[PDB]
């Protein structure tokens, strides 16, 4: 028993982190097969970031200007190309530690682990969720760009995120591994305000099921609701509308606990309207939304 | 910016996890050099756990009864010995992935990362603290015994914890890598109630400094206090007494922010007496105590 905000083991991704330096800028790259992927803003100075013309800036760069270091050994760059907001540097050596991998573009509400790195060296790992406004609330200092987000299914790493920017409000923005930003963000140092950070309702419900499984049951009540009634309260509290697809995804947790999804929605409705009253659920004083239903099943069953 | 509950990258420890089976019991072992370390209760059935005589149970075990598997390859056991509550199985092959390591016995209030494993396979990584009552609040299912806790200093892994038991109240107990339990716990399935789970004051203060550094400043007030006055409030709220040693440890964070330690204690005193009033600090609605001052400095400076 016990329920923790757990990240995937990071070893398979640690084996892929490299340092990329272009001029005076150093950030992280991801080395998979004979390609190194990194944010294209490695070619910018902080001055360039105000209004960068990436195609023009890239014309002044040759393969030998991209310094790629894996541990203490230098990799030879034999080609480079820009794909959306990522640079791909072709190297002459395939990464011997390349795991089985895929590039996936995640949906808002989905979770993933981040291996925060500096100078191609891993510093820490934590579990994130793609917010409904397409930002992530991470822990990224200068030099962390190029750190990646991923999920692991047995031995295959699905890379879903690469860190690019910190918005003026301290939230983070980045791309998938094809270089397309999540949300409306751009790799320019300009006013980029995020939209409403709504709560991922289906994840809060999954976490309430984890709480019931792990013994925390005080919030269970004698009520039920309907999707439409629940959604009237969800709107008021900036929660994402719950759909029948979300109810279906929560089916296995409902079956395991014997608590109908709409009964759990009624517990959540009361928690929203009445608050916690100074109580906690799974060691939290707020309703946690960075565990998907799949995460709850995985952690509660011990998937390796 | 941003502050997350971050675990150390787990790759160096993933390379050490093996599966140990004795009879019908399977748990995890830690393979370092030519020794595999695992909980001695791998020799017990659930029936034996009620009143186990470990020395007597161990007489019926020979080297060939301990099945050690590293991935899909079997390790040959050439010796075994019991050291306190851990079994050490000497194998004929040194682990080629053995990192630089130390065994350390941590103090209550110290944090570490846990690589939760099942059948010698890593499932997830999370950050824990040794509670003042010598329990940990982890995420451990049946089969997780032998999963380890550690800290990493550049390239050296300091192993500090091995999981052994889940107390009847859902909290966890375990040993250091010499097999000595933290706290008064024993490896017997019996009534083992934990003492008061007090809050680690120095860690809450470190986390309030992290909040100030990362922009969350609403809780800063116009007051100061003394250690003795603060400790009168700490006692009332089941917080650990703050010592001059704790004040000294917070010195670097006080210097960086310009907030005197006792001024931060006065902010904490007001937070204890008045509550959060529905507000959050670093995305939390409670006062977080599983970041040490060293963790805050490390994460806020990007140590790899
Ligand atoms: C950066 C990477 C990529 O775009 O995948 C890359 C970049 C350049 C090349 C590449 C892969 N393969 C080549 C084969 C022939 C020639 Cl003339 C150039 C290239
Ligand atoms: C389990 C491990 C340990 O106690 O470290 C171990 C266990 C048994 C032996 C060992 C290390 N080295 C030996 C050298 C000679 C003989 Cl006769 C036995 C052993």
């Amino acid at each position: 028993s016990g329920f923790r905000k757990m990240a995937f083991p990071s070893g398979k991704v640690e084996g892929c982190m490299v340092q990329v330096t272009c001029g005076t800028t150093t950030l992280n790259g991801l080395w998979l097969d004979d390609v190194v992927y990194c944010p294209r803003h490695v070619i910018c100075t902080s001055e360039d970031m105000l209004n960068p013309n990436y195609e023009d800036l890239l014309i002044r760069k040759s393969n030998h200007n991209f310094l790629v270091q894996a541990g203490n050994v230098q990799l030879r760059v034999i080609g480079h190309s820009m794909q959306n907001c990522v640079l791909k540097l072709k190297v002459d050596t395939a990464n011997p530690k390349t795991p089985k991998y895929k590039f996936v573009r995640i949906q808002p509400g989905q979770t993933f682990s981040v291996l925060a790195c500096y100078n191609g060296s891993p510093s820490g790992v934590y579990q994130c969720a793609m917010r409904p406004n397409f930002t992530i609330k991470g822990s990224f200092l200068n030099g962390s760009c190029g750190s990646v987000g991923f999920n692991i299914d047995y031995d295959c790493v699905s890379f879903c995120y690469m860190h690019h920017m910190e918005l003026p409000t301290g939230v983070h923005a980045g791309t998938d591994l094809e270089g397309n930003f999540y949300g409306p963000f751009v790799d320019r140092q300009t006013a980029q305000a995020a939209g409403t950070d709504t709560t991922i309702t289906v994840n809060v419900l999954a976490w309430l099921y984890a709480a019931v499984i792990n013994g925390d049951r005080w919030f269970l009540n004698r009520f039920t609701t309907t999707l439409n009634d629940f959604n009237l309260v969800a709107m008021k509290y900036n929660y994402e509308p719950l759909t029948q697809d979300h109810v279906d995804i929560l089916g296995p947790l409902s079956a395991q606990t014997g608590i109908a999804v709409l009964d759990m929605c009624a517990s959540l409705k009361e928690l929203l309207q009445n608050g916690m009253n100074g109580r906690t659920i799974l060691g939290s004083a707020l309703l946690e939304d960075e565990f998907t239903p799949f995460d709850v099943v995985r952690q509660c069953s011990g998937v390796t």
